[PDB]
């Protein structure tokens, strides 16, 4: 939840959309060209709940 809500805030409803598609975890890095613009303090941000995603949707 945290990661919806703070891609809510943020103004990423697409990302939160992102987490029901769990049927599959993403390119993280193909997202890193789409806002390749922003330094690696919010790519870890971005990464880390983005990760969160793909950690549920292949929890080994």
């Amino acid at each position: 939840k945290e990661a919806c809500d703070w891609l809510r805030a943020t103004g990423f409803p697409q990302y939160a959309q992102l987490y029901e598609d769990f049927l599959f975890p993403i390119d993280i890095s193909l997202v890193k060209r789409e806002h390749d613009f922003l330094d690696r303090d919010a790519i870890e941000a971005l990464c880390r709940r983005l990760n969160t995603l793909n950690k549920c949707a292949v929890m080994k």
